[PDB]
């Protein structure tokens, strides 16, 4: 029920996120076996402008801590939205201050450099989550196991009235391209992703292959590939570069076995598989319904807003629609406009395995792959589906007028 001090040498780093650093167990413990702990960082539990916000679902507004709150909005406002099927709202477990501080410096070593300067473990919870593994085909074997973490980012075009005059490009050009401009500039990429969100969420079979053939080439930090748990393909706690003949080579070894094929021809194969398995699962049709929930963009959302947290609206100047909304109507706007933020950053985990004719009751998930004649059943799940807070409303709204407004600027350099 407690994790102690000394339990913490049976947990390994596993990665991390802005928000949560994630371990995975290696010991013994039937409790723990198949699991990864999930802990908060630092950078009562809920503004007042919040429980306004929230009002609809008590049961969240009397969350005592951090961690049953992020249990209860997955439980309770997320899963009624994409099934319980792909998605685990995880159990708390205690964990003490000398546990969590030991775990905070055993794998301080293998963090970013840069996300240890941003934030550490608040070792002020008493409490942390612990989720199933999706690493781990079944949790409780079929052999090995490839799973293949995909961040998928938003896959739509806003098409809102709200959007400024100056900013009609946003019509026309993925936000996650915008951007990916900006992160340049940064210097927090060395280059340009290729993948497009729209390929992905487009529902075609050739541009699904398109997305998946471009993640492998340019992961970043939207994808990542698993062998029984352990990385192969991707970044630990931050985005990678480039995929090299280096990584190209590795990761076609860690194939072997797995994918059937010609020395060589293995990562054709795997990105086919991935592919056939996100297409045909229909799982990105249901999170993109969710990021859709951002309906005005936040162009016209940063709004209601203002109106909700009471304060004349500094967007407006010496849009006469959205504040003549009652509030009731503004409360949903911005409620759901956060959901859609959860969704637009959440990630999809796809294991795979070979299909197991000794299944006492065979799957109905599976891809045959054309060449190898192979058949894997896989399954899906969301992760990493955080409550966004409120008050994130005013830099959603100054990040997105960066975002356009140097990509106008990066145009008229023609
Ligand atoms: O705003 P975005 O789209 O850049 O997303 C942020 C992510 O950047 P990305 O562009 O995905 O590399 C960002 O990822 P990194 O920390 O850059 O790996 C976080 O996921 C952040 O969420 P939170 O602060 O952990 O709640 C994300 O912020 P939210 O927008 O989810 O609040
Ligand atoms: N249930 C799980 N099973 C397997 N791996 C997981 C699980 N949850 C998290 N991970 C891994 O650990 C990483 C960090 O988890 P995540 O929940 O995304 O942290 P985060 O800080 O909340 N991310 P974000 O806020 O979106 O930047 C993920 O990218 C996964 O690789
Ligand atoms: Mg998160
Ligand atoms: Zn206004």
């Amino acid at each position: 029920m407690i994790l102690e001090e000394k339990d913490a040498s049976d947990w390994i780093y596993r990665g991390e996120g802005g928000a949560n650093l994630v371990l995975a167990y290696a010991g013994s413990s039937p409790l723990f076996v198949g699991k990864v702990i999930r802990i908060q960082k630092a950078r009562s539990v809920l503004t007042s402008d919040e429980q306004h916000l929230w009002r609809e679902n008590n049961e969240l507004i009397s969350s005592p801590n951090k961690e049953v709150l992020e249990q209860r909005y997955v439980q309770n406002v997320i899963i009624p939205l994409l099934g319980p099927k792909h998605v685990d709202a995880g159990v708390r477990v205690s964990v003490s201050k000398e546990f969590l501080e030991c775990v905070d410096k055993k794998v301080t070593k293998q963090r970013p450099l840069w996300r240890v300067n941003a934030a550490n473990v608040d070792t002020s919870h008493d409490s942390a989550l612990i989720l199933n593994d999706h690493s781990l085909f079944s949790q409780g074997s079929g052999g090995d196991c490839i799973s293949v973490e995909i961040k998928p980012k938003c896959g739509f075009l806003p098409t809102s009235r709200f959007i400024g005059k100056e900013n009609m490009l946003k019509t026309s050009v993925s936000r996650f391209k915008m951007h990916q401009l900006l992160k340049l500039e940064y210097i927090e990429i060395s280059e340009e992703s290729e993948y497009d969100p729209l390929d992905l969420f487009s529902g075609s079979k050739e541009r699904v292959l398109e997305a998946i053939k471009a993640l492998y080439s340019t992961p970043q930090n939207n994808f990542r590939v698993f062998l029984n748990g352990s990385l192969i393909l991707g970044g630990s706690g931050e985005s990678t570069g480039r995929t090299s003949p280096e990584i190209g080579y590795a990761f076609e070894d860690a194939l072997k076995g797995f994918i059937q094929s010609e020395d060589g021809h293995r990562t054709e194969c795997f990105l086919q598989l991935v592919s056939d398995a996100v297409y045909g699962s229909g799982v990105l049709d249901r999170l993109l319904e969710i990021q859709k929930l951002d309906k005005l963009d936040i162009e016209g959302a940063i709004h209601c807003y203002y109106d909700i947290i009471n304060q004349p609206c500094p967007i407006c100047k010496e849009e006469l629609s959205l504040h003549a909304l009652p509030l009731d109507e503004s409360l949903k706007i911005v409620k759901e406009y956060l959901i859609a933020a959860t969704a637009k950053d959440c990630s999809i985990m796809i294991s795979f395995q070979s299909r197991n004719a000794w299944d006492s009751e065979p799957s109905g998930d599976y891809v045959s792959l054309k060449p190898t004649n192979q058949t894997f059943d896989y399954k899906v799940h969301f992760i990493d589906l955080s409550l966004k807070p409120l008050k994130r409303m005013e830099s959603y709204y100054k990040l997105d007028k960066k975002i356009i407004s140097f990509y106008n600027r990066k145009q008229k350099a023609e």
